[PDB]
């Protein structure tokens, strides 16, 4: 049995992001442990369907490792141990107690800790759940973690020059079938909703995804679901199935349908909210010296007086370092301010990249150019409600382009003509 002052249970972006305020703060050796069961230090996640799928140039590690995504420096293995910062990679903890304070590793291993900080992410949501067919199927992928990436890295190889079916058609399934198709593959994409990134982008935003990826050779098949696969006596999928009857021929295939909060090892010991732990403007759960951050936590989004859950690397980065400053802060009889984040997601594919800043709620006002053969195509959209901008997208926007539409949904200003608006567009924000 292993004991330290603080455990980090997970070793991903925000574990990484709390290191450094831990290190920043002053941490003796021997205080702080980080429990990851990758067999990597906290690395910036949102390359692994961005650069590590380049065919040429592609971004390994060492080098994308936190802090680097954000512009601060690198932490390699040795920036943990020349500390005294205990990195424990390969162990999953599979038993969690927080009255008596231990973690239980599958191999029987167990650790104790005086403040735990739950840093366990999002697991993916498998087809098994649907009960789809031949889900198990060899070639059938999923892209988390690092190891999900080496995986689809080597089955790229393999099948390179065949044909792939991406299966959902969120930020992920439009990622990895920019990737699949920059890898030489014949591409489908199929989701059973009727525009891709429903959850964010307006059948407007969507359409220009959609005729830009139809160009660049992609079949969206919006509106489709994936019933079975066939395999073959390999195991190997050859085929998608779809509710129509029509079948895709496939050599590998990419499931990117969502994920859940990671919160398995702490049910019923922890209070939750809309999936996620529960915790108030400082990360700490309703346990004394637990607290939760990044993907797991529901925590009082301040600029919207609601409790909010979010999947943002922003927000991993924030919270993480929240969460320490309050830590730390206790310890000296101090308080600090509320967490206050400003929601910002961002996605990258092809030669596009957007940014959302804000809450998409009320009515939206399309801006700009949306063509998708366009040579340098610049549109966004303002989200309306109680006659102020509540939240900004715009897809091809300049560092000051981005700041200003950031600038916006943070202030929220008043829109006293919608007319104006449509008339400014960009400008609103820039001027
Ligand atoms: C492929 C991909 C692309 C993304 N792209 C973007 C993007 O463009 N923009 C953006 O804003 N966000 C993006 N995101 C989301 C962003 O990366 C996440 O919100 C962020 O990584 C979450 O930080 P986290 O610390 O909460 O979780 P994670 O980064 O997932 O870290 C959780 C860690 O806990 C570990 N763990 C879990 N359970 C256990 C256990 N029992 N024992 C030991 N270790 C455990 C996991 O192995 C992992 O290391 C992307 C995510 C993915 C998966």
């Amino acid at each position: 049995e292993k004991h330290f002052k603080y455990v980090i249970l997970g070793g991903g972006v925000a574990a990484g992001y709390a290191a450094r305020e831990f290190a920043k703060q002053g941490v003796k050796p021997g205080e702080l442990a980080i429990i990851s069961k990758e067999a990597v230090a906290p690395y910036e996640r949102p390359a692994l369907s961005k650069g590590y799928l380049f065919p040429q140039n592609a971004a390994r590690l060492p080098g994308f490792h936190v802090c680097v995504g954000s512009g601060g420096e690198r932490q390699l293995p040795e920036w943990y141990s020349e500390k005294g910062i205990e990195l424990i990679l390969s162990t999953e903890i599979v038993k969690a107690d927080l009255s008596t304070k231990t973690l239980t590793s599958a191999a029987g291993a167990t650790f104790t800790y005086e403040i735990l900080i739950i840093a366990t992410g999002s697991s993916v949501i498998k087809l098994t759940d649907f009960g789809t067919q031949g889900a198990d199927s060899n070639n059938i992928l999923y892209l988390r973690e690092i190891d999900d990436a080496d995986k689809l890295v080597a089955a790229i190889q393999a099948k390179k020059g065949g044909k792939a079916v991406v299966v959902g058609g969120g930020y992920i399934g439009l990622e990895l079938s920019a990737a699949l198709k920059i890898n030489d593959f014949d591409v489908t994409m199929v989701f059973p909703e009727p525009w891709c990134m429903p959850r964010l982008f307006t059948a407007d935003i969507a359409a220009f995804y959609e005729a830009y990826y139809t160009n660049k050779g992609v079949k969206v098949l919006k509106g489709t679901l994936a019933v079975g696969f066939d395999a073959n006596a390999n195991g190997d999928v050859t085929a998608v199935k779809l509710k129509d009857g029509k079948v895709l021929e496939a050599d590998i295939v990419v499931v990117g349908v969502g994920g859940r909060p990671l919160t398995t090892l702490f049910k019923g010991q922890v209070a939750e909210e809309k999936g996620g732990i529960k915790t108030d403007a400082f990360f700490e759960t309703s346990v004394p010296g637990v607290y939760a951050i990044g993907d797991v936590a529901t925590f009082p989004l301040k600029m919207y007086n609601e409790l909010r859950r979010v999947e943002h690397v922003d927000h991993s980065r924030k919270s993480a370092e929240q969460a320490v400053k309050a830590i730390k802060g206790k310890e000296s009889g101090e308080s600090v301010p509320e967490y206050d984040y400003l929601p910002y997601f961002y996605s990258r594919s092809f030669d596009l990249g957007w940014q959302f800043y804000g809450d998409n709620v009320g009515e939206t006002i399309l801006f700009g150019d949306s063509d998708p053969t366009s040579s340098k195509p610049k549109f966004g959209s303002y989200w309306i409600k109680d006659g102020k901008v509540f939240g900004a997208f715009l897809e091809g926007g300049s560092p000051d382009e981005n700041n200003a539409i950031a600038k916006v949904a943070k202030t929220q200003p008043p829109v006293a003509s919608i007319e104006e608006l449509k008339k400014e567009g960009l400008q609103f924000a820039s001027k």
